[PDB]
């Protein structure tokens, strides 16, 4: 079973089998939290305006620009606020920056697209292995072409767990991700040292970092199951 | 001093101060070997075609596509062959797949561009610290949008040495590079597990890997000093 980590997305990159998309602070952690709270589905849109379009339907609008909730949205991108929100049985539309680009990119060629985080890591890894036939790839969203220490650490936790579950053939990115995991046995340390955590502290949202540093506290795995208009439709596996 | 590592190049990425460009297997190692052999200058172009335009009496053309010497070139990209080449006092023109383009990307904005490898690591790190005033960035060439374990290990060796010289404030990429260095006590293991080493084995050029794994065997540091047409002009510092 090949094990691959792409440290940043690339328009030209292709995925032959499974792809675990990671934006641990915060988009993919928030996505899992909404499904853990019972949301019927998550619609990930490619832009703020595209999410604003559902603003009339029976949905909850969640998202951020610069990490902060847009004035017309119901919720921001905090996974803590997502987990406690009244969304059971509801469709949540999410508009986030780095995370949606990565998912739309992987969705271009992958057979399966899963949204992974430290929060749902063991369940996400187990489903990836169950669905894979030749490769489990992990795509780290990073930020604007530069890799994130937090996403790579998460990819290292996933890579290590996948190795615990069965044999794996890693390539370079996966060896890099495992090295990042080995260097930070503490998930909260790896995440708190990251640029994404500092960005949240600069806008007063650092309380979200410990939530994102939780490991395997949810079995909710968003899986790409369809598309409507510009939205990718994720459902709980 | 800020310490930055970009795990892969990006067209829009900018560098405010010093950049150490790394393509350890093999372009930046080969660059240093040519200067160790006495070459007067290295002209790095961004394509085979542009390198060929510099053909002239006593000019040596070196390079590769798919790791192999192109038909019209004098030498390929082996650092062993570069070190033993008849290049004393001559201009060596090079075009390679990853490294020479990465240098052009950094040179668009950097104040200083140095070509770094394990082979000249300590001299390169010392020169970067001497020239820097606000930041030393290390640009890993990788391969076609994906990070290389070998370039990141090399960046970690450089990052560690820069830290011996004074205060460093690392960002995410630099912490990833240092984690890769810590994960591999033997530079030959990081390099021989890398996709770049396996790609050389596919075409029978793997004898160059041990050469690339030498640490601080040369004091020759190619430093950017000019540009003529499509060639970046590097001289021995
Ligand atoms: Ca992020
Ligand atoms: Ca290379
Ligand atoms: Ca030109």
């Amino acid at each position: 079973m090949r094990l691959r980590v792409d440290v940043i997305p690339g328009e030209h990159l292709a995925y032959p089998d499974v792809v675990l998309v990671v934006d641990v602070i915060r988009a993919t952690t928030t996505a899992a939290a909404f499904l853990e709270a019972g949301a019927e589905a998550l619609y990930w849109t490619p832009s703020l305006e595209s999410a604003l379009a559902f603003k009339d339907e029976d949905v909850v609008l969640a998202g951020e620009t610069g990490g902060l909730k847009p004035p017309r949205f119901d919720l921001g991108n905090s996974p803590r606020e997502a987990l406690s929100a009244q969304v059971a049985g509801r469709v949540v539309v999410m508009s986030t920056t780095n995370g949606t680009k990565a998912a739309h990119a992987a969705a271009r060629t992958a057979k399966h697209v899963l949204l992974a985080s430290l929060y749902n890591a063991h369940a996400a890894a187990r489903l990836a292995r169950e669905l894979a036939t030749e490769e489990v790839a992990i795509l780290c969203a990073g930020k604007e072409g530069r890799a994130g220490l937090d996403d790579l650490y998460t990819a290292g936790v996933l890579a290590e767990y996948l190795g615990f579950l069965g044999e794996v053939e890693p390539e370079d990115g996966a060896r890099v991700a495992l090295a990042v995991k080995r260097a930070y046995p503490d998930p909260l340390e790896a995440l708190s040292l990251s640029a994404a955590a500092l960005a949240l502290k600069q806008v007063g949202l650092e309380a979200d970092v410990p939530f994102c540093a939780q490991v395997a506290k949810s079995a909710a795995v968003p899986v790409l199951r369809g598309r409507v208009g510009e939205a990718l439709i994720f459902k709980r596996a």
